[PDB]
Formats: structure tokens, sequence, C-alpha cells
């Protein structure tokens, strides 16, 4: 048996919010410590990876190890139906055909339940090692958003350039052209609106906008992003959660 | 879907109590107005009949009517392990092989669940008919069961004989005798200790000590029962729910 439920069922929409778009069938690995959920994208250019610890649920419960394979197309059009501020408990049985979404509202006694079919996902396995990398930075996710979301319309790539205390972003396509600078700075009131930067080497890298369009939905589950980047490997986008996290591995063109 | 909630998972334990021990396999019939579920003890002697209403659940949903076709000693196995203060919630898919009995404590933090295949019963309908009866009483439930479980040491038979004033059980067997006159009265104080009495005609009745110590289970569930007995028909023992009943039919030898 399963039982996890979130206080708001608004995370969990979020959370799939910032997979759904950039592929379809995931697996969610249950155990006793929470969830972990990875995909690749087709074309393995974009690797999703989802943390959730128990300490994220309201409640949860998983003595034995189960894997709850799902499409989240499927997954989002139930989860639609949820108030957004419900209760959201997801049970399996110990060798599950099925999941069970159960939207609960104490307050207007109102209780709702669907039922999505487990499918048999068969994915890679995705070998995620530990790295250093040669710059790191936060600032509020929506001004990434607002950035990416502005030079994308220019330009099918977007250049990230760090060098002492400039994080440069450009977009060169044919229609037009894009160039934002930001600085890292200190936020006396607000500290998290705060960009930091630390950099160990200078980097210079190429990314498609369609996947940072996709990374960017992200940004409704945390206030800040940190991007860690290196001239080697690809390059890291992480939204924290209240005791996890959502990270995409982005390779540079 | 069903989901069908109890504040107190301690009531639908009783319910199952009166149940198990005279019928094994039992359909539970929800539908929008509640559940119903009915049984024939095998020899066709005792019949049960529940009925449980929407207003009994903290918050009940089921739009479709659905059988809950279960084993009740499996079930009441699982009812077992519940803390008699939990919440229980019970759900089924559309077309189900299995129900979920989901016992939580949103004061502690905890929840489990326990799954229960469900099985196809098959039983035979039963007609039930609105009837007039020659005799109607109630009691404490509690004094009802003290002469049953007394008389019921000394024959397999307990006699009923209700008279002008007078509500009396007889038993007669090898090893001795017992004899029970109780007489209607109103208690000013506490209403719900009375005996009343509505005696249209005399009756006279004999029933298998057995099959009334198995009613008598039904005595966790209210204060009070209510005997109706008729010349012609089987006896009706009833006890009131929150919206809804517990019905026993027993035939006289």
């Amino acid at each position: 048996m399963l039982e996890a439920k979130f206080e708001e069922a608004s995370l969990f929409k979020r959370i799939i919010d910032g997979f759904k778009d950039c592929v379809q069938l995931v697996n969610f690995q249950c155990k006793e410590d929470g969830i972990i959920a990875q995909a690749v994208d087709d074309s393995r250019v974009l690797l999703v990876s989802l943390e959730i610890g128990v300490e994220a649920f309201q409640e949860y419960r998983c003595d034995h190890p189960v894997t709850l394979g799902m499409d989240l197309t499927s997954l989002s059009k139930i989860l639609r139906c949820g108030n957004n501020t419900d209760t959201l408990t997801l049970i399996a049985d110990n060798t599950p055909d099925s999941i069970i979404l159960l939207f609960e509202d104490t307050k207007k006694d109102r209780i709702a339940g669907y039922s999505l079919k487990l499918m048999d996902i068969d994915a890679d396995f995705l070998k995620i090692e530990e790295l250093q990398y040669d710059s790191t930075l936060s600032l509020p996710s929506s001004e990434f958003s607002k950035i990416v979301r502005d030079l994308s319309q220019l330009s099918d790539s977007i250049n990230i350039m760090i060098t002492k205390e400039t994080i440069k972003f450009v977009a060169d396509g044919d229609i037009g052209s894009g160039s934002v600078i930001i600085k890292p700075f200190v936020d006396m009131e607000h500290p998290e609106t705060s960009i930091k930067l630390e950099m160990d080497q200078p980097v210079d890298l190429t990314f498609g906008a369609k996947y940072l369009l996709d990374i960017i939905k992200g940004s409704s589950l945390s206030d800040r992003v940190g991007i860690r980047l290196s001239s080697e490997a690809p390059a890291l986008f992480q939204f924290d959660l209240k005791s996890g996290f959502l990270q995409f591995f982005l390779a540079p063109k």
C-alpha cells in the first residue's frame, strides 16, 4: 500500500507542469523516504529529475517500493479537476494496475476521486553523477522566465556568457536581436530578489530556446532558480521544493 | 467512483459485527442515497437488512450504482487494524475488483490503507414486504442482551409472550429453567430506559436461542431495540442508526 497526501493539491499540479510538456510518460518511484521521478527527452537533450521527500507531504506512507508509470497528459487532465486548494491523496495497492487520486475538502464536505490506469513505461536508466561546475548562480525564477520568454521570440538559440560580475544572455535571429545583462546584487530588504554568482571559470554556452522554454515551466514551484554551468558538462537548472527539488539537465549546442 | 467516509471507523466495525457471525458473504449495494446490504442465513431462518443513508457519513459520493460483494470474515480482519476512533474511507472505482479501506488520523498525522479483494456473491433476491404486526415494543438494547444471554444457557429455545402489560420470556431445558417478566414503564428522568409496548393482539412465540444470540450483536449500534411480533409473520428486530437501521427478520419455530 501507498498513501501520499498533499496538503495542497496545487503543489502536485505545478510539479506535473514542469514535466508534461517535455516528457509524456514518466515512472514515479516511491519508497520510504519519498518519491523520485526521472525522465529523458526523446532526443536525449533534456533530462528531468524530481525529488519529493516525506517532509513535503502532509502525511505519507510507503512501506514497500512501487513504480507508478503514468501518462502525464492523462494525469494532467485528472489534476485539472482539483480545486488547487484541495487535499490530494494518491493511493495505490501492492502491485498496482491503477492509481487513485482523491480530492477532498473537509470545509465544504466535498470529496472526489478519480482513477488513472498505470502503464508499463520501460525507460532507460539515468546515470546522474555529482559534478563540479565552472559557474553557479541564482536569481528570482520569474526574472529568469521573463528573459527566456523575451529572447526566445528572436532566435531558436540563446547564448549565455558568464564573466566576473556579468551574466549575459543573447539571442540573434532573422527578425531581431536581443541582449540582456544582469549583474550580481545584494538586496538588503528583500534577499529573495538577489542575484548571486559564483564563478570559478568564465563560461560561454548556447542552448536551444525551446528547451529553455520547457525548463522555465518549473518556475511556479520556487521563487528562485539555481543555474550551474560548465564548459565540459550539461548545464543544470534547479527549482527547490520544500524538502526536494525539480532539476533539469540541459546539454549545450 | 465511490467515496464513503465515516467520521468514526467504529461505526463501520459495529455494523459489520451485527453481520459477520450469522452470514459470511454479503453484497453492499451503494447508490446516491447511500448503502443497503441484505443477506439470508443459509437455513433461511434469519434475514439481515442494513440501511445507511448519506446523512450517516461525514462525506459520501456515489454517482453510479456499485455492488461491493465482500467476505465479512476478511473484511472484519482488516477493520480490526483501525483505531476505533480513526477516519474510515471506502473507495472503489467504476467496475471494481477491489475495495480500499483508508484509516486516517489528522491529529497524529498517521495514515493507513488496506485492500480487500471483492468477490462475486450471487445471492437470492430478498422480497421484504411492509407488514402489520400484532405487538410492537422497544427497550434498552442492553436489557435485551442480558435477558437473551442469560436464558440462552438453559435452552435452545426462548418463548416470548405478550399480554396486556406483560412481556414474558421463558427458557426451559434439561439443566434448568428461566423466566423473565418485564412490564412497560415510563422513566421520567431517563426516557431512553423506558420499555414501551403497543399490543393489538396477544402473541406467543418460540425462537431458536442461537438466532437471538446473533441478533443481540446489533446492540452496540443503538441504545434501544424495537421488536415487532406477529402470529402469522416472522418477527422483526431493529437497531436504529443515525440515518438508517439494522434489521433482523426471524421466523418463529
